């Protein structure tokens, strides 16, 4: 399958060829590279080779998204991973929300990942589970992003295909079940206040992985879309320190 709608302005992937250490940045469910771009540029400015891919069916139209499965999103991250492998001796992976879910997934299936930085990664959202409750419409209306800062507009679909929620749940289930395969260092960000993903998820992740070096930083001035919120500078700074520590 291939997207039927054109890529939208602002949703372009971002690539930067610099040093031998690479960072893969993964955006979230219904989102676009916009949400991860400031992190990618800061890392690029710091001298890192950077890959920020666009997930299949994202940044085009939600009908494209509707036609995808989580295998497609996984494939989009792998292409980015593969792109960095051609260029880098050392690879870190970071991601927001489902990007974090994809970050964990990637660490579960590659042995050569140097470290991961999941940010509000999703592994258990019981509400999504609803068994499947009653019959939901085909598309759920988005009512805006979970952000503390009101003057940020995040680039994301205005509707969510309910068919994709099932895809999300499965990605989460398989990622959660195989957490013990992650052995690389982990820097885990979690928002104290989060209206999307239960913040007890960070703990499931912290406990589930086999990593010998793992930490949690609780963000106290951000909601769910933390990468664009007030704690962005800390996320960027603390991440850079992680990369240098483990290079
Ligand atoms: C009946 C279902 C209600 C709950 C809907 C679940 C939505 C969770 C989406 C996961 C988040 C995502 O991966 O990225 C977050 C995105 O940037 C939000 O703007």
């Amino acid at each position: 399958m291939s997207e039927q709608y054109p890529v939208l302005s602002g949703a372009e992937p971002f690539y930067a060829e610099n040093g031998p250490v690479g960072v893969l940045l993964v955006h979230g469910f219904t989102g676009t590279p916009h949400s991860m771009r400031p992190l990618a540029e800061a890392y690029a400015k710091a001298g890192y080779t950077v890959c920020l891919p666009r997930l299949k069916g994202h940044g085009t139209h939600y009908e494209d998204m509707e036609r995808t499965t989580f295998h497609d999103w996984v494939a989009s991250v792998e292409e980015g991973y593969g792109w960095l492998k051609q260029r880098c001796q050392t690879i870190f992976v970071t991601g927001l929300s489902m990007g974090g879910t994809l970050t964990l997934y990637l660490a579960e299936h590659h042995p050569d990942i140097c470290g991961i930085v999941p940010i509000n990664a999703a592994v258990d959202i019981p509400a999504i589970a609803a068994g499947m409750g009653g019959e939901l419409p085909r598309y759920l209306d988005s009512i805006g992003s979970d952000l503390k800062n009101p003057d940020v507009k995040e680039l994301a679909y205005e509707k969510t295909p309910t068919a994709s929620l099932l895809q999300l749940a499965r990605l989460m289930a398989q990622t959660k079940a195989k957490l013990d395969r992650i052995v690389c260092p982990a820097l885990i960000f979690v928002s104290d206040e989060n209206h999307v993903v239960p913040p007890g998820n960070a703990d499931i992740i912290f406990q589930g992985i086999s990593s010998t070096e793992k930490e949690i930083v609780r963000l106290r001035n951000s909601y769910h879309v933390a990468t664009l919120d007030y704690d962005q500078p800390m996320i960027i700074e603390r991440s850079l320190e992680f990369f240098a520590k483990h290079a």
